């Protein structure tokens, strides 16, 4: 060997199976999934310069809102780095800070250590990381979990790698409190988005989730909705948006029981009607 | 089985049955038990609809006043949570911050655990649940039972059902601090009343689970005793409703002590009368 | 039984012979005395509505200075109560914030429980109980006394009753940081004693608790004294009393002792005389 | 017996030839020495009255600067209580705060109470006591000496005194913080010194205790000295006497190593002469 | 010996041999490379003077920027000091504060202890030192560490060596809060890089260690890039030039994958191209 | 005996052979030699008064800057004091507040008082003693040292002497802090030295200690630099002088390494020359 075909490793890998299914297991997010599209490239690349004689750095961040793909693009990243021979088992342990430190003085080093074992060879995916920094409580012992956090991304390295995520303005304030992670992190990945379209897009997944579709009259009703609930007071976005559903659930739920023709099907169960959203009183004015 | 017959689950499970009990064992409060009445709805349809293959999502808030059936109604859903075959044992375990949080360094986790077990396959309620969190204070550790709560809420569902109530001002703000709540209360139901007449009401009440009745003379003077006693200084609510109560209860237990016609039965002795009311210096100006 | 006698359970239970009792071993405060004579009644006729089919609830609290009868009050209350059959062993366990709480952590739990131990049966008198609660003092472990306190006072209702006892301003501010016992005391007693009058009446308490008379010459003495030291700076009521009253006994006791007419007796040694008084330089002008 | 006579008691107790004691082992301090002459008056007439059927209440403090005969004034209180039957071994324990509280956690309540074991039936004397409250700092179990000292002062009386002892505006701070101790204390003792006479008697008594004298002409360069000192900047009252004492003593010391006639005895080595004291710059003019 | 040839000492110890192995092994930074030929120099004569009858004083300071070459020093240092006689085995023990305090109350001072074991008879290298004083945090045992390693550094002198490192004004500070360390420290290095030239220099040195080199065009973009960057809001010099070069690899990578000539070599992926810098919004203005 | 001669004494002693020992080894500050000639002749006086029947009071303070002779007197005066009876084995034990204070919870009081066994017979020597007092910390465990030391200084006397040792602003804030120690102090001496002829003593003492002397023009050069230093932004005189040295002494190595003329001898390579003064930015202006 002394070249590299790119195309080669991108097919022999089965890299680009793991992006469709990140294409198809992703309500479309064309934003994050081309900058998946695009670390990927770089990924392989950098893999392709390794095997030509030039230990790699991995860990990412990943930063947004509840909603927005982390998760189900995590699992992908650890298939895709399984793929691409950075990563043994391409398996992803998913925790929050309250599987990392322990209430008891000195039972937080062991449990750390223990998931971190579990993580070894995959990917380490700590949740809103920032809770792990907490000088606001005292008897918390979460500094302990940063540094053998802290650690591991530089020391331990070829058997482990760690995705930070959350909201981006706690993450980045974690940095300054905590840093040596903003240059072991070589991966910033921003999870974007509400614009109307983003906001139904999430009702559309919210209700997708549960097992609700929409009559095309309710998909309106909805655009109505949500265009007159963000000009009204302690808009809170997509909490409107579940607490909406929510409501129309209720409303769905007692329009059935109360017509009540006979036996109904799944999809008279699934539907969310047009009287379900309308009878707000968002649509009175409160 | 293709389509589901509402009516016969519901006909089936007794859930009507409780819902009875509700309004018989709760002083109207309509407002309240058509919100019961309409979550039972929508409990009964998703479980339909978990019947023809589409884990629920359970946990819920309960938020208002001292005194609006938060507790009489908890126990209720238990019943109808049971009844709907989302709980095992259709039993509720109530609890203060006071059960899970223990003074020790580290004999809170045991302790809320075990509570947790009493729970088991029905419902745990925490009354005034914002009390976990306390930052204000040093040396309490009130903050792992929250993160073992958390954990229960979204790991360990299927055998147990959470309700934390109190005041909505201090609820809210536990949520601000303490997120990933929101989106593990399925149901927050208010619990409505103060109106002069909500201020009766609340009277009547109290006097029901004391076992005193008034005589309309006396309703009238209570009333009258009510608008006079919200214009003067320190006016706390129900508080000072219980109070006026109480040295009503005194003044009729010393009306009829000093009385004594003879032997009297228990109309004489569980009777408010006016002149129990009208005594007080409320009356007078102070 | 049909209707209920309620002197012949005035006069059976001796309910009457512990209020006469309470008359002969209290110097005179009948403003108190009348508060206890009515809580009698209530006491009585909830006791009779029991005996007719309609657990109590008992707990009380105490407030007003020192010396104004809320021991000896409280151990009729446990004699009164004991008579009424609302508790088995009619007696009094009188106790600080320093028998509840322990220093060490943890040996704070067994210490209030086994207190309360002796205390079942009857009546526990926590005096200025708002010391459980110091968040002022860390390494102090009174919360967990409080809670255990609290789960006490609903739970294990019908075989002890509590009395918190103390200055008023103090309770009430214990109650807005600890509420729930607000709901548990059914009996607010508050302790009158400052006016002229009452200060004097103050002197005259502290005096026959030492067993010391003034001479007539000397009352006037001291009701001259108080006008004046209430207009000289840091007047501070009580301890003022108390103070002056320290001096005139030595005063008195150098007064005897330079005398020495020869054998004095009783009245001689008790006697506060006018010289007693009249020797201090609040006559002088300062 | 019916009448008393105070003088049989007062000489058959041997209280006068304690009260002679003082006298003679406190360099001219009347105005203490009176207060004590008349407590003693007050002290024997309450315990004749003991003895014709009218537990006593004992504990005192005694306020005031360094160097005003605290100590030496408490050991001939304890002699003068043994002496008029009030305790048992008439014998002083004399303790400061770090005799009392330990620094481990657990390691003060042992401590507190065998400190009292060896205090019982005599007098305990708790220098400066208002360092047993720091809630300054953290880790200090100084608290719960003072709820076993507070308890012990109220409940087990008859077999202990207890003399807080300390700077007046210290102790009154000290009884602000922990009331109880005010209505504990049955005998305020003022310490009273400061005036050119004071300063001059203090510089005696220094040099007594070291034996050294001065001869009158150094006497008179000291009065001089003095009066020049209090209106030179940082006046420290009795440390600027010590402090000029020391220098003296460096003077004299060094006077007598140069002159070196041959041997010198006792007095030449005793004696601080004029030359000594007028060498100052308090002289030159700082 | 009564003279001493230094050129001998210098020759014979092979410390030129080090200072060669330095050029060669840090990317051309003069500056230090010279201050560390002088220190060798010094080094090297208080060396002879200690071989004519004339303990050293050793440690020393390395201030400075990430990148910088502290650590590359470093390790050349405990080289020389070696090849000087001044260090027995010539190895350098690189550690961080998470390698010396324990979270364990107690278990900081035998790691401390251990490490230091490890580090005898050569150079221990504490990065960011001033990580030890954490007074922010409480359970975090860091004094102790400093206790132990101030101890060693002017106690057990002639086994070791200590070099600790960062950013000069977390340095600085950290010697005012812990006095006695600047005094310890003989040698004082300062690690200079920010001017455009700077940045650049920096650029060069992140894409040397990545193995990533410019082409002549994209080296100009870059200066362009840097002189822009500069004047937009939150330019955080070295991590904007990460950043900058993150996102350029990012691009480089994309602009291969899609080109796809066919095979490609080393050149072609280690090559950061105009393309990749100039397609930057930093450019367009943002 | 019935007189003592003072000079038998004080040359049968040994005490002048430590005094002279003294003047040998001191670089000249008459002004302190003379104070402890002085404090000689009182200890020496004191010792023949304690030999004709009239415990001594033994304990001092050493204030002054660094470099003023604090620690070589203080050994000096282990010896004298050995030298005059007052102390058993004349051995000074030297020890910072972190030889006394330990980090854990209790692992101070054992560590203070074998601390303290090292110390017995002779003097222990706490350099900036103020130290203990911490709390500006918490979890610094500092005032048990406290304790244990003042307890020690008034009654285990005759078998201790305790230097503290400090900058004197620091050590008098240390007493207002801690009172009790002024009494124990009985020896309160001042190190004076900055003018710059101070300075350059200074300079003149740290090139002794070193074994580096300077030539006649070096010295004017180092006068020059001085007073040119003191007038340039952050002059932290004894510092600025160690760091002036410092880089004197580098450049007269890289001076001498060029130079090369052949073998170089002890005065070649001990002494800096005007060059290596000169040299310095401070005389280009910065
Ligand atoms: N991009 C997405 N495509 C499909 N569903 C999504 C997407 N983003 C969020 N969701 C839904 O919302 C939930 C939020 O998931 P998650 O990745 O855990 O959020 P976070 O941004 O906090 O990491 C998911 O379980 C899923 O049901
Ligand atoms: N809605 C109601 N209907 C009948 N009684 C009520 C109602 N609300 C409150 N009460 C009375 O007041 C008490 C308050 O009960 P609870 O449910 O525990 O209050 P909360 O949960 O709001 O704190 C009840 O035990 C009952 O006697
Ligand atoms: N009402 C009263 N009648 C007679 N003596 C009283 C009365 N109140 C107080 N005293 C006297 O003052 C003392 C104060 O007693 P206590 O009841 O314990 O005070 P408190 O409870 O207010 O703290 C009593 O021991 C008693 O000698
Ligand atoms: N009234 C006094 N008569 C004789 N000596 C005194 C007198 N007051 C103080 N001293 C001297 O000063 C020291 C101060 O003693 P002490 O009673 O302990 O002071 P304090 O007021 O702090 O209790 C004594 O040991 C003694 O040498
Ligand atoms: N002077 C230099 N010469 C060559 N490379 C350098 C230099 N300084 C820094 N680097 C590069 O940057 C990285 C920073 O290394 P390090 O010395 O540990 O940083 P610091 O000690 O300042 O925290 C090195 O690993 C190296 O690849
Ligand atoms: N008076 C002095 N005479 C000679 N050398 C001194 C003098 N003062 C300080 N030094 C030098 O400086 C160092 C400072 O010593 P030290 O007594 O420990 O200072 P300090 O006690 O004031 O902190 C000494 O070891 C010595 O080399
Ligand atoms: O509180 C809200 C909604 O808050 P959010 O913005 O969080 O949904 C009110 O608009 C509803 O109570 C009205 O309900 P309905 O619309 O059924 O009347
Ligand atoms: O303190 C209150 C009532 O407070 P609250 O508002 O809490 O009831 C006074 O009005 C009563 O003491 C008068 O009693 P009466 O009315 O019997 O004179
Ligand atoms: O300090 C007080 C009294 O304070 P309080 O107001 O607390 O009593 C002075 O008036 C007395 O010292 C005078 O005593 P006499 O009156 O014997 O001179
Ligand atoms: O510091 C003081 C005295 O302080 P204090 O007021 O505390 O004594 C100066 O007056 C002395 O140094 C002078 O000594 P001398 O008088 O021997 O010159
Ligand atoms: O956030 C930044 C850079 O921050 P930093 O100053 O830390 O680099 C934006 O300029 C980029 O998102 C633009 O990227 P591009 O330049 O590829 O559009
Ligand atoms: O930082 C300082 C000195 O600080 P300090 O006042 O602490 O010495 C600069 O003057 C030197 O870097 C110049 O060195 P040179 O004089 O060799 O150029």
């Amino acid at each position: 060997p002394t070249s590299i075909d790119l195309r080669a490793e991108y097919e022999g890998s089965g890299a680009k199976e793991v992006l469709e299914e990140l294409d198809r297991e992703l309500i479309g997010l064309k934003p994050v999934k081309d900058r998946i599209r695009e670390t990927a490239a770089l990924l392989l690349v950098e893999r392709a310069r390794q095997k030509l004689g030039l230990t790699p750095t991995l860990h990412m961040s990943f930063t947004g809102n509840p909603g927005t793909g982390k998760t189900t693009v995590a699992l992908k990243m650890a298939g895709l780095l399984h793929r691409l021979g950075y990563v043994r088992k391409g398996h992803l342990v998913s925790v929050t800070r309250d599987d990392l430190v322990g209430q008891y003085i000195g039972h937080t080093a062991p449990k750390t250590k223990e998931v971190l074992k579990r993580a070894m060879g995959g990917v380490l995916f700590i949740d809103e990381a920032y809770y792990l920094y907490r000088p606001d409580n005292e008897r918390d012992y979460g500094q302990e979990a940063i540094e053998i956090l802290l650690q591991v991304m530089e020391n331990n390295r070829d058997d482990l790698v760690v995705i930070l995520a959350g909201y981006a303005d706690r993450m980045e304030n974690f940095f300054q409190s905590n840093p040596g992670f903003r240059s072991r992190i070589a991966h910033h990945i921003e999870f974007p988005d509400y614009s109307d379209e983003e906001l139904f897009e999430i009702a559309g997944h919210m209700l997708d989730d549960q097992n609700y579709q929409m009559t095309p009259e309710a998909e309106t009703a909805l655009r109505a909705y949500i265009g007159l609930r963000r000009n009204q007071p302690h808009f809170a976005n997509a909490r409107s948006i579940r607490n909406a559903l929510d409501r129309a659930r209720l409303r769905q739920a007692n329009r059935l029981f109360t017509a009540s023709s006979g036996p109904l099907d799944a999809r008279a169960l699934s539907t969310i009607a047009e009287e379900d959203i309308r009878a707000s009183r968002v649509f009175k004015g409160g």
